[PDB]
């Protein structure tokens, strides 16, 4: 046989010494030419001496200090080490340049494509990361790697459809990281799970002010186009009206003194929309 043909994809996530998540992907049997029986990190703290650990996983914590620290990580199996895939982790009082321009993310074939204008300076290799937004859930990542070369490409892995999606593309250099840059895209859009709950803030004798509360980022399933209120009386005719997404208030003009109103509202995605609970009040 022979030792794994590739070094693997690494990165890292830090956070308040600070919190360092190393991280690494699964080399695929193809690249790691045998079982894989585990993968040694080496962190030297800028001026310092080496540090060194093996696991058999896939990330690696450690408290490190607010200084630089050269990483290094190599796949193991039988035959020997794959070649060492670098890391530079900036210290604490680095400074950031050098964006992506034009990023831009789209569906296509099922897949969620991701492209951006590629930059003056040559770069070593892209990361991409990419979280669900919710309410409910923190911005857990997932990720993947590119060669310097790559402009265009997809997220590698199961996305979810209804999902926000907050992607997250960061040029690499010899030197440290440049400037993120994010922007948020859904692999397939649908009409919202739930309408908007319509309430009265003022009431009045001939004109009502309703207010609603925008839609929890995880109940939308794409991004909210507009909202359009119904309403009649119980003899009269429904009349609809079309509100602009940003809106959270709109005021009932020509109203009768003294009547029943029967209100509820609705939701739209670029695929559909989704009325609300009913409700009545009276002049
Ligand atoms: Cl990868």
């Amino acid at each position: 046989e022979d030792r794994p043909s590739k070094a693997p994809s690494f990165w890292y996530k830090i956070d308040p010494y600070r919190t360092v998540q190393l991280v690494w992907k699964t080399l695929p049997p193809f690249e790691a030419n045998g079982k894989i029986l585990d993968y040694e990190v080496t962190l030297t703290r800028w001026k310092s001496h080496l540090q060194n650990y093996t696991v058999n996983a896939t990330k690696l914590t450690v408290n490190l200090t607010n200084d630089r620290y050269l990483a290094t990580l190599t796949v193991r199996n039988l035959v020997g080490k794959s070649d060492a895939a670098v890391l530079t982790i900036p210290a604490c009082d680095f400074q950031a340049t050098h964006p992506v321009m034009d990023l831009k993310a789209f569906p296509k074939d099922n897949m969620l494509w991701v492209e951006w204008t590629t930059p003056r300076e040559s770069v070593k290799k892209y990361i991409l990361e990419w979280c669900v937004l919710s309410d409910k859930a923190p911005c857990i990542t997932d990720w993947q790697q590119e060669d310097g070369t790559v402009h265009r490409t997809y997220l590698r892995g199961n996305l979810a459809e209804s999902k926000c999606y907050l992607i997250t593309v960061t040029p690499v250099y010899a030197d440290g990281p440049g400037s993120p840059e994010s922007i948020k895209a859904y692999l397939k859009q649908a009409p919202p799970s739930k309408g908007p709950t319509v309430r009265t803030k003022k009431v009045g004798k001939n004109e009502a002010v309703l207010e609603w509360d925008q839609l929890p980022v995880d109940v939308q399933n794409g991004f909210i186009r507009n909202y359009t209120i119904f309403y009649r009386t119980i003899i009269g005719n429904e009349t609809a009206v079309n509100v602009d997404s940003s809106h959270t208030e709109y005021t009932l003009s020509s109203l009768t003194s003294d009547t029943l109103y029967m209100v509820r509202m609705a939701a739209y995605t670029d695929e559909g929309g989704k009325d609300g609970p009913e409700f009545t009040f009276t002049t």
